[PDB]
């Protein structure tokens, strides 16, 4: 599942003492980005015309070019992002709600792109249509899950995306509070039916499995609830979210990895979607909000599991691959300024410079943001500037 990580750890260099990446490594990274960009452009020509998702479709490619534009300021990239959103803005049936897999991705990415190209009316039309998803999400009688790829938390992300990328006052805080309350009541309900009201106040399941991790599980729901832009009150944070965070912490393996769901006792997946590379963001965010060192210390422990098991044979992607796990190191570095994690991110990036020379399997969507090439390009573009790195479709 993982390669043997060949690199020595930081103690046993691709940056200077002050944290700045050396010229040679920047140049090697920018060279590969150009290289991979052209392979991605070529392969997307045969990709599925209908998958418009941020996760595996066209909206994800526009997200990459938005990201390229954020970090280079090259207007060429802004314009190219428009080429990819435009594919996605016409078919919308409003049956999927999340930023990653539903209509909120095309719509929120489109609204941001239009706003940076100064056309306010198309920008506003996107936002207006996005908010029409509101009732389907807030309805407690809907079978809709709460998790990030198909549930309330993924819709919540789109709103926070608008208020952080465009600005506060794009989405009404009333509409964010409604979605937050819907998520909270959902977690109270299931936790009562499972008689966990006092041990895990907020409990969630997806397809009747109580997933632990970022993509479909509790760690990603708690992570969004802890976002400063979701404006959750102190009482709900300390009485409802923190004890739920602590409950999942105590389900961790002795190996330091985290299970895929509460029942599963076999330690296999070291992915953003399942395992320590996703749960670590819950812990790091828990450290930002609650400021107790045990949360950071556990994030550091997650980092060591990811350093040893995180170079994956699945591939180089964000969801379950080397780029997504490499982001764990950039995030922890931003939090700690401990250049050990800068080093570890730099080494995973080095692995990505050899993209496709390792005998990794080919993902179904091999050019996509979260399954394929676009995500690796995304991750490489952020190692250039570790201080401003953002995990796509997840950090704000
Ligand atoms: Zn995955």
């Amino acid at each position: 599942r993982a390669f043997v990580n060949p690199f020595p750890d930081y103690e046993a260099l691709p940056f200077h003492q002050d944290g700045k990446i050396i010229h040679n490594f920047i140049r090697r990274i920018q060279t590969k980005i150009k290289d991979l960009l052209q392979q991605m452009e070529e392969g997307l020509k045969t990709a599925d015309p209908h998958d418009c998702s941020a996760y595996t479709g066209w909206t994800g490619i526009a997200l990459l070019y938005l990201q390229l534009y954020r970090v280079t300021c090259d207007q060429t990239y802004l314009l190219r992002s428009l080429d990819y959103v435009k594919r996605t803005l016409r078919n919308l049936n409003g049956r999927r709600v999340t930023f990653l897999c539903g209509d909120a991705g095309p719509l929120a990415v489109g609204a941001v792109i239009y706003h940076k190209l100064r056309s306010d009316c198309e920008s506003q039309e996107c936002v207006t249509k996005l908010l029409q998803l509101q009732r389907s999400v807030v309805c407690q009688e809907s079978d809709l899950p709460d998790e990030l790829l198909y549930g309330r938390a993924g819709y919540l992300y789109a709103l926070l995306y608008l208020n952080t990328e465009i600005g506060p006052g794009t989405v009404c805080e009333s509409a964010i509070k409604e979605v937050v309350n819907a998520i909270i009541e959902s977690g109270k309900t299931l936790s009562r039916e499972e008689r966990k009201t006092e041990r895990c106040p907020l409990l969630y399941q997806w397809h009747r499995k109580q997933y632990v991790g970022a993509a479909h599980g509790m760690a990603g729901i708690y992570y969004m609830l802890m976002q400063p832009a979701a404006k959750v009150d102190q009482e709900t944070l300390t009485e409802m979210v923190k004890p739920s965070i602590d409950y999942v912490r105590h389900k961790k393996f002795r190996s330091g990895n985290y299970p895929s769901s509460l029942s599963n006792e076999t330690d296999r997946l070291v992915h953003w979607c399942h395992g320590a590379p996703g749960v670590i963001h819950m812990l790091m965010q828990a450290y930002k909000v609650f400021k107790e060192e045990k949360y950071l210390k556990e994030a550091m422990e997650c980092s060591d599991v990811i350093w040893q098991r995180g170079l994956l044979r699945k591939g180089y992607g964000i969801c379950h691959g080397t780029a997504g796990n490499g982001y764990s190191f950039l995030s922890l570095y931003r939090l700690t300024q401990d250049k050990k994690y800068l080093y570890r991110a730099c080494k995973f990036a080095e692995w990505c410079l050899d993209y496709g020379a390792h005998g990794c399997r080919i993902p179904d969507r091999p050019y996509s943001l979260f399954e394929g090439m676009a995500g690796a390009i995304h991750f490489l573009s952020d190692v250039l500037g570790p201080e401003t790195s953002r995990f796509p479709a997840f950090e704000l």
